[PDB]
C-alpha cells in the first residue's frame, strides 16, 4: 500500500515492471515511482548474506555520499534503504545502451569513430567526472559498459576483474583520483582505437604499462591534441597525470572547435 510521505524510500511506492539485469551481487529491475510516474532502475542486494558489519558501513556510507551527487551526466541515486532484509538502491534508469555497444557498432561497420564524435561524447564524460571530483567522490569503475548513453546521445556515467587496471590498483595501492584519470585516458584511447590500449595477465600488463607498450593512434585520423591527452592520462606515474579539470578544459576546447 502506497506511502506518500516515504518518497522514493519504500518499495510500496514502486511498481516493478521487469527484471532487466542480473548482477554478481544484485538483481536489477525496471520500475516506476507510483507517486510521480518517473521510471527507475531498482537494485536489490542480499547484503546480509554477503556482507559483514564493516562492509555494510563502508558500502552504505559510500552510497550516502553518492546520493548527494547531482549532474546531468551522472546516473542519479534517488534513494537507498534497507527493506525485506535487502539493500534497495533506486537509480536513474539508463535503458538505451552504452559506450561499449557504440564501439561494437563501429567495429561492425568497420569504421573508426570520427574525432569530432569522440569529443562530443568524451566532453560529457569529463563533465560528469569533474562534478564527482569537485564533490570529492571517486568513481572507481570507469569503463565503456559503465558509460550509458540515452537514446538522445546524452552520456550518463553509470553507477559505481576490473576492465581498466591502473598500475597503483594492480599493485594494491589505494585507488584515488588520479586512478580515475587513468581509466578516463584508456577510455579515450578505446574510443579512437576500438580496443583497450593494453588489450594477458597482470604481470604482462604491468610490463606493458611501465613501457607504454600500446599501439599509437593514427595521426591522420586523430589530432595531436587527442593523442597527447591520451598520453598524459595513462602515464604510469599518478603525479604525472593531470587533474580532471585540465582534461575537461581540453575536451571543451576540442569539442568547440571540431563542431
Ligand atoms: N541505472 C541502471 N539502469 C539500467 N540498467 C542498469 C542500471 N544499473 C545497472 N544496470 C544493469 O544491471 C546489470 C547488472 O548490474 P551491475 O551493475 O553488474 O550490479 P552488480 O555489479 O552489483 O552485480 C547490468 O547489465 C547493467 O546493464
Ligand atoms: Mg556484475
Ligand atoms: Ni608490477
Amino acid at each position: 500500500a502506497l506511502r506518500p510521505d516515504m518518497g522514493y524510500n519504500t518499495l510500496a511506492n514502486f511498481r516493478i515492471e521487469k527484471k532487466i539485469g542480473r548482477g554478481q551481487f544484485s538483481e536489477v529491475y525496471r520500475a516506476a515511482c507510483l507517486l510521480d510516474g518517473v521510471p527507475v532502475a531498482l537494485k536489490k542486494v542480499q547484503i546480509f548474506d554477503l556482507m559483514d558489519a564493516k562492509a555494510r558501513a563502508d558500502c552504505i556510507k559510500e552510497i550516502d555520499l553518492l546520493k548527494q551527487l547531482n549532474h546531468p551526466n551522472v546516473i542519479k541515486y534517488y534513494a537507498s534503504f534497507i527493506e525485506d532484509n535487502e539493500l534497495n538502491i533506486v537509480l536513474e534508469l539508463a535503458d538505451a545502451g552504452d559506450l561499449s555497444r557504440m564501439i561494437k557498432h563501429f567495429k561492425k561497420q568497420k569504421r573508426l569513430i570520427p574525432e569530432r564524435t569522440v569529443w562530443k561524447y568524451f566532453v560529457q564524460l569529463c563533465s560528469a567526472l569533474e562534478h564527482m571530483h569537485s564533490r570529492r567522490v571517486m568513481h572507481r569503475d570507469i569503463k565503456p559498459a559503465n558509460v550509458f548513453i540515452t537514446a538522445t546521445g546524452v552520456v550518463k556515467l553509470g553507477d559505481l576483474t576490473p576492465y581498466y587496471m591502473s598500475p597503483e590498483r594492480i599493485h594494491e595501492n589505494g585507488y584515488n583520483f588520479k586512478s580515475d584519470i587513468w581509466s578516463l585516458g584508456c577510455l579515450l584511447y578505446e574510443m579512437a582505437a576500438l580496443q583497450s590500449p593494453f588489450y594477458m595477465n597482470l604481470y604482462s600488463l604491468c610490463k606493458k604499462i611501465e613501457q607504454c607498450d600500446y599501439p599509437p593512434l593514427p595521426s591522420d585520423h586523430y589530432s595531436e591534441e587527442l593523442r597527447q591527452l591520451v598520453n598524459m592520462c595513462i602515464n604510469p606515474d599518478p603525479e604525472k597525470r593531470p587533474d580532471v579539470t585540465y582534461v575537461y578544459d581540453v575536451a571543451k576546447r576540442m569539442h568547440a572547435c571540431t563542431a
